[PDB]
């Protein structure tokens, strides 16, 4: 039960991700194969469920991408109950400050070092109690990032790297463009700039640096920066681009 | 993408609805052909979720009656995701004050008119990003309907109609009733004062009176006194007591 | 696991039914409630599968109304499959005559009666293994009911009537119509009076005569001829003009 | 309830259509948005069935894009199921000779011009008897359109192209190569001569040709030749292969 | 509608009880044939939700086990949809003092013994509005067990115990040997203590002692010591482990 | 795309199984990793469809045990969608003679060698046409085992046994007594010779003898004999009778 996806990001290798809204096992499974070193199942902005992200982890499991789950916030009950469906790797939404980066890495580890609620008999997360010593091993393997997508987030970003189990920091630029007043249009120098310099700030700091990145040029630029998790498309993007042009294409 | 629902209560137009508790894009299908101004999506007191809205909302969309979905709770995460699937008419449940309802409104608008969390390229909501400046155009499109179902929120209706964003104001009957010690009981002619005072109340304000009444009599009186969004029925009840009728009739 | 439907046919007993076709385990719960002697999943008409049927009879199961299901067609197949997970009343579509009624009968038996193959272990109809002697005693709780809907049929009915297995016999006045030449009309004077004679018929064989019919006065003409399981309304019908009349009251 | 597809290739109009094989209602709803004149719901070769067409053709409703379904097989049963949730153009797989295409046609009328059975209060197709005068309206407004597949099938061709109510006649590129001992590879001489002759025959007998081809120089060449419904791609081909060009382009 | 579980506690007649962790209506219909007392549907460490209760509830209906339902955390709103689709017995995980106890029980009871929103006429809790009365005599058939997980609950035990409406506190012994410092290992005899102390101080006041305990020597001495719902297995484990014996049996 | 449970068979290592009646993709998973050499999803007696099939391919698919599907029969068309989701080994029913064995084995192979239909660009059989050269690859990888259970189908054995792509045959216990007049009572002398006899004829045809057993001592008798692949339990079995005894051992 390794996750191979955090021992990636501690080495310093930049993994390649999808973004999946599809919210279909089946679509998952069909991109799963398709070379990334991650996927992301977003719980936030897609219609997805405790149950639906369970389906796509099932799907995905015997491929080499690896899987990162989006909860529709920083809530720890729900954090609880994609643990226990086997998610290793969360990305945390609207995390704010460094209070609430802590309660996000805390929602992750079972006592003493968090308040994990313990159900192992029942869950996926140790194969029904097949992994051995399971409650002992899954706190290492734990992987938490969080989002920063506002001007607060942003002052407040040395005191979040400071947070011990934080392993990635995440810039959303269609929130963070919104918050500063650019109605989630991010190519404004404003924007571009906060991004550039959190990014640098971020892997100074020994962590990872992540981003959501349609613009192939800019996702190069912010790799070149030291991002270490860059999702560079999303699934429901590509198809509709790619339908509509091949339509046009035929009148 | 124009919410003809909220333009129709801003103009004055009357919108006959109907209650949506069978929580399946079947039935719902069945009943947008029906003939009603406006349909109310359960997701409070139906088994209904994200998912399940969601494919109500697609059975519905090619018939004129339009949407009304009721989340859970007045919660800012849940009414983000109703949102991105679609919603764009929101009834909230148990608003007791001038705060609640500010909180309510601005969990449907974009920065910096409110809170809403940014995800397009994932949404139905902006038809994956082929609905032209979507960002700049949905704030106002989203029309706001509040509950008040208790004395408390009874007192502080004043200060609820002085909310801007918020559109209408829904009267429970049955909380409310309750609430005032009649246990569910509306017929109980405090309960009934306290209804009617309201929706006159409302309409002074130039906002629209909503309520739920099964009795036709009640209906057309709560319409004569202003009443502008106006549920005649369930579809839960119309089914049961149709088919009980009908059996006894047979013996 | 008696057969109360069929008991109650074999003692001349009338059975008041309702028509399934809303195709979900929850509206089906509120209608088991309603106070009819039987229910009609319909997986002809209506988009059901083994699956939605399964979930239909749990949903009825503790109700006092008794479920009958309709399969597509009278396929040996899907006629198996229906009864492991827990069919015992059978109505089987367009049977032409004596040879396709031996055919329905046979495969709901266990050899040598029958053709019905074994899986008691996996099959919600013996709960699992866990009714003894199971395998010994289904054969006589089956109940097959055969559709006649053509001319063909209708000059058949003394052959089929003689068929052992044959428990009763079901007139649809649609599609019966249709084949005569009267398309959705069962009101013309030739229709009404073959359906009356085949009643007649069939009551004198000493089987029970079915049919479904929504108009109430015509219904307790065929009760009063002797039919013995007649379904007054369908669930969609009862849903969809309940709903639409409530419209109309308010304009 | 005018079939619009069936006038356009009536009026030869070409219509460019794409295939539909992730088996989902939201991605249905995604591409119902991108263009196509047609959008194919694949019965045959994707995982659906009755249910997920009906939910596919409930998203697509409210676009300009126009629904045809795939059954499994050219089954009579199964097409009555189709037509009843409201399938009004079907593709049908395998069609050999004059005989099978005779049966697919009598699959979709109702008597006497038919086999079709009769459940319009129950279906999706009349919209629960709420459009006027179904029965008498329906037959006309369905569209059938058979594959040809084999040297068989090419044989009978002008026998199949003499049938009433065969409206379209398909050809498949992938099966009929495979038949030919090309398995897999259209492209050879012998495949294309036998496509392009095929094309125009159906053109010249005053019917409409079809065909996928992923190919877009030689979609467009048998545009040219005639052709009046060409599927230019398939919905889990563009996603794939998207996806899988974006992961390449970052190593 | 009596709750026949909550009587049985009060009459001081042991549960025997099953966990249900594999959120399906199908396995918990075959086990609520088994022949236990009482059923736990796990809505915390399994992927279950408000849709998925509902379906198992109505799946266990007709037999004599009695179902319970454990939400993801104290919610009222939660707590709330899950008595609307009919649960009446409820295990609240993590109660810590009187304070949340009693949110718990008043979550449950309509005003203005409790804040239970009102929405009968839509709930399968009063079938549809068919149980006469119902609002009048919902409150006292709630049945309210609290979860002491942790040592700040043990030392708030006294005052739980004092709070009315809390029928039963159940002692859940992996989180709480987590919480003592033992890694969701039971064994120990600190963990052991603190436990069997409990059970004799909660059989004292008067109230039901529960535990889920997979050791059935351990089992019987909690019955021994008082403990009135008692939890005897799992059933992903009773599968996996019975599986996994047999596998290993034959090599 | 190496069919190992076919290679597995060809090298004459017997393979131990478990039956799947439970028709869930996570009790599916949970099976998966107790330690069986493959495990049959049962879509003739356990309500699954092609789609239920394809999520448990997918929730096995990381697990070393190898999928067998059986069809509800020997249907072309239901087979080619199995196959087209990923099935590669089949169990086929009802297998009576060796034209019917024939059908089965050409039903799953593509021209000139079958009657496949060819749909790779959809299906996750070629993982979307990512398989190269999947069309020449597939036939070889197809396993079929042919269920044999009458008398006149232990008649035709060695006919059945001469026919090219019958890789194994079954002897189902409790179809071959029922058929033999002893219904559901294998026990009986007269059938163990029968399966016995068929075991040794197999096995000495050079292909593989298949059978379901609960009883541990006659699995290894069979074994002992050289039967090549043996299912020793079925999940709904061992579930339920482990639930029970639980329930039992405490009264
Ligand atoms: O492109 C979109 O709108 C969909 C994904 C975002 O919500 C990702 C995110 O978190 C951000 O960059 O704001
Ligand atoms: O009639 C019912 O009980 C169902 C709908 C109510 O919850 C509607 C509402 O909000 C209210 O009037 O309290
Ligand atoms: O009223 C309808 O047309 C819907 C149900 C029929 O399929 C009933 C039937 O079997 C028949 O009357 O032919
Ligand atoms: O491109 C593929 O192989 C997938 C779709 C086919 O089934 C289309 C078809 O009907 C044919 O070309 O034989
Ligand atoms: O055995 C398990 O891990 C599954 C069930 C527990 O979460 C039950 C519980 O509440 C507890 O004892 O902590
Ligand atoms: O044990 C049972 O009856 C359930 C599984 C059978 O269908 C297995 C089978 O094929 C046979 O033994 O006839
Ligand atoms: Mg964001
Ligand atoms: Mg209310
Ligand atoms: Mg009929
Ligand atoms: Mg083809
Ligand atoms: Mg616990
Ligand atoms: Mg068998």
């Amino acid at each position: 039960m390794e996750n191979s996806f955090k021992a990636a990001l501690k080495a310093g290798r930049p993994q390649i991700g999808l973004w999946l809204g599809l919210s279909s096992s089946y679509s998952a499974e069909l991109l799963a194969g398709a070379g990334f070193d991650w996927l992301l199942i977003d719980g936030e902005h897609a219609p997805n469920n405790v149950q639906t992200v369970l389906t796509q982890l099932q799907a995905i499991a015997p491929y080499p991408s690896q899987p990162v789950v989006r909860p529709s916030w920083n809530d720890p009950v729900q954090i609880k109950q994609l643990l226990d469906v086997g998610t290793q790797t969360l990305l945390v939404p609207m995390v704010q400050n460094a209070d609430e980066a802590r309660e996000a890495v805390r929602a992750t580890r079972y006592p003493p070092a968090g308040i994990r609620g313990v159900g192992s008999a029942l869950a996926r997360a140790s194969r029904w109690n097949r992994i051995p010593d399971y409650l002992q091993k899954a706190n290492d393997q734990m992987c938490v990032l969080v989002q920063i997508e506002t001007r607060e987030a942003m002052k407040n970003l040395p005191q979040i790297l400071d947070v011990e189990g934080v392993d990635g920091v995440f810039i959303g630029p269609a929130d963070l463009s919104a918050d500063m007043g650019y109605a989630g249009n991010p190519q404004h120098p404003e924007v571009q700039a906060a991004i550039e310099q959190a990014i640098v700030q971020i892997r100074e700091s020994g962590k990872a640096p992540g981003i959501l990145i349609a613009n192939e040029q800019l996702a190069k630029r912010y790799l070149e920066l030291g991002a270490l998790f860059v999702a560079v498309g999303v699934d429901t993007t590509l198809l509709a681009r790619a339908a509509e042009a091949l339509a046009a294409r035929f009148g």
